[PDB]
């Protein structure tokens, strides 16, 4: 329990009109870089708009799908590799998928050969595919059996220096996952490795506070953490349920624009703290990708931040950005791994995305939609 | 005793009766004889050879769009079933709007309809989650004496044009309320000569047997011909988890996929013994399941017998080979949604999760590791 701790419990259920002030002023650009931005995002989608479950899955196995990402790694692209399972129902669910991701980071690590937690791929989880009852048990009991099988890969991790990436999945977990990762911060058996990773979403309101909080921990422990900045997956599910809670105030935002002003805001908090955290700003939003490209500055390195984007999604978008000809940033694929069955979950959220009349990749192949209205900055909409 | 007390124990009953008890029964009556299974794998082999041969689920924005697309098919011999997307109206001013758009579409479809009957001519298909602002949530008796006059309403219209109207099936614990619907609708009076109102049952589901043969009686002693879409179940992921929440030691639903095509046999083996008061509509992609109650059925057949149904953008392939002169000579009515992506999602989520799963008919038949031999096979013979 600290201050920093507080500020997220409390921004729980923040009514949403409160929310918003503070993350408006963050996410408010210069004059000069919001036309700067413009004037990328513009050429990002006339250049989109040039162009137009197989395809989100990256291989069957973890050895299929190394092979097939040596052709973009040497455009400039990374992986991290996502063992499909989600959501274990018995032991057996929870040791298999456990056993896929430690063979996976055997796989992965051996494939890395030493270029480092940046240049070389790396491995994402699940929590609720590593304890059996993750959303219906209670939380200190949840983290006392996961920790250990936590620990374990990411010590296999450290091994061969790969990144190791917690998902972030439903609100109520949030707390109990932040939990976790403070413990594995502060083990000294982690000592000097900085690929453990971390997903936030800027659809919560907590976001901004929890942001506040790795940064510290970060700074606090000597650990460089990733982190995933993503607006969020779960949407709907959380409307329902929040719906269902009886509650007049949700853990998300109700409104699209709301979720787009707070991701700039986050990324603005992000983008200062690249001395103690590794900023991964995974998006599909050509505006949203602009506004951060010039909020970064001229100065870059790689190790600084990166990108990021989904199998089969964000291609298209990327190729206009990673390589000397491009804008010179790095993009790393998250690389879904797995049979069709397990791949089913995951699709119904690409379909919750790609079919949403709101989404950006829907938009941009929207004749109704003009151009002028995908670069519209959100600060100035809200 | 209390009116139907059997019948009504009995769906009671089985509500989460264990699924190894469920199933003996189950597998007597969905058992053919080896000839008829020897047809019914010969007509599958032969549709699967077809079909292995040669906004894809919306059949328009609006009601008058829909009916302009529907004439080509009409021609060659299928019907439709308009579904106007929307359902678990969350405020009452939603369910107002879902109603006035059942209202305007039956007056579309009984105009276009033309007097055509409700075997040949179009029909409409309605959720009652849609009509209702808290249908999952709230007490029974406010959920029927709120819904019941709007529903009524509906009715009374379609039976005007003279033209379906069926409740679709939704979430397991919706059903007792809208099969009390449906026996009061039934024998009111007002409704009476018209034979045109229909209801889903879920093969999935446990109850499944006993809620037909509840409708079953109640055709009888209502004078009404009740049009019975069998259907297996299109909430299957969302009943698994909404069971494990609840505590369940038994779930509503069958959890081996193979037990819902045993139920779906055995009670179209029910149904097919009643077509005397009921009007049977075997809604199904599967090309065996189709094969099997082809055969089941027997050689006699005339229009208004049966039919078969299929979803929009995913039986059409399949129902060409079984509509028509030259082919089975079955008829086959279309399920069409009409409306536009602030109401789709929802029906491509349940596509998605029937399309995308490695146990479906339609995955598997694009499946290179699943033999024709395994896609005719006989899932009573797997569990006998
Ligand atoms: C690119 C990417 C995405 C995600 C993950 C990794 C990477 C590299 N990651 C792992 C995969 C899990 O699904 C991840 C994600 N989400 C999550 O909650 N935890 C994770 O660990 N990823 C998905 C991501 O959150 C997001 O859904 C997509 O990238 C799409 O967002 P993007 O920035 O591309 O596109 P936009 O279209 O501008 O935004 C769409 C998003 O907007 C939000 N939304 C939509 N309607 C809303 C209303 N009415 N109110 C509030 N917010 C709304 C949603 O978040 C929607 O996805
Ligand atoms: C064709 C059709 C389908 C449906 C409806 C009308 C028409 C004309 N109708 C309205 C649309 C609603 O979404 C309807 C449906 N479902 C429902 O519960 N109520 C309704 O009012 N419709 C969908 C239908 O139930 C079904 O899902 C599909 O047609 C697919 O079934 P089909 O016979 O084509 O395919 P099969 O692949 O042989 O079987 C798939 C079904 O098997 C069940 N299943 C899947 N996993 C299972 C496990 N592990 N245990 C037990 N049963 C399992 C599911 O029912 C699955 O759909």
């Amino acid at each position: 329990q600290s201050t920093l701790r507080r500020a997220i419990t409390a921004a729980y259920r923040r009514p949403e009109t409160e929310c918003l002030p503070p993350l408006v002023e963050a996410a408010t650009q210069s004059k000069e870089i919001r036309d700067a931005a413009a004037s990328t995002a513009r050429k990002l989608i006339e250049a989109l708009r040039g162009k137009h479950g197989e395809q989100f899955v990256t291989g069957e196995t973890i050895r299929e799908a190394l092979k097939r990402s040596k052709e973009l790694e040497e455009k400039g692209f990374s992986y991290s590799y996502d063992m499909l399972g989600e959501a274990a129902t018995t032991a057996a669910d929870a040791e298999r998928y456990y056993r896929d991701y430690e063979s996976a980071i055997h796989a992965i690590g051996k494939a890395s050969a030493g270029r480092g937690i940046y240049e070389g791929p790396g491995i994402s989880i699940k929590l609720s595919a590593l304890h059996p009852r993750y959303s219906r048990a209670q939380a200190a009991r949840v983290m006392g059996e996961l920790l250990p099988r936590v620990k374990a890969l990411a010590l296999l991790a450290k091994n061969y220096d790969i990144g190791l990436n917690i998902d972030a999945e439903e609100a109520d977990r949030l707390e109990l996952s932040l939990d976790l990762l403070e413990v594995l911060c502060l083990d000294g058996d982690l000592s000097g490795w900085n690929g453990m990773g971390f997903v936030v979403q800027a659809y919560g309101k907590r976001c901004p506070f929890v942001l506040d909080f790795i940064i510290d921990l970060a700074r606090r422990s000597g650990r460089r953490i990733m982190v995933r900045l993503v607006k969020g997956a779960y949407w709907d599910a959380e409307i329902k349920r929040a719906q269902l809670d009886g509650l007049a105030d949700f853990p998300v935002f109700t409104r699209k624009i709301h979720t787009d002003v707070s991701y700039i805001a986050c990324a603005a908090k992000l983008l200062a703290a690249t001395d103690v955290v590794f900023p991964q700003f995974a998006t599909h939003n050509a505006q949203t990708l602009a506004a951060i490209y010039h909020m970064a500055g001229k100065d870059f390195h790689v190790g600084k931040y990166e990108f990021q984007c989904l199998h089969g999604m964000g291609e298209p978008l990327y190729e206009e950005v990673v390589g000397r000809g491009k804008l010179d940033r790095p993009c790393r694929i998250y690389a879904p791994v797995g049979t069709h069955e397990t791949l089913l979950a995951y699709l119904v959220r690409r379909l919750l995305e790609n079919g949403a009349n709101s989404s950006f990749v829907h938009r941009i192949n929207d004749p109704k939609v003009s151009i002028d209205e995908l670069i519209a900055d959100p600060v100035e909409v809200v």
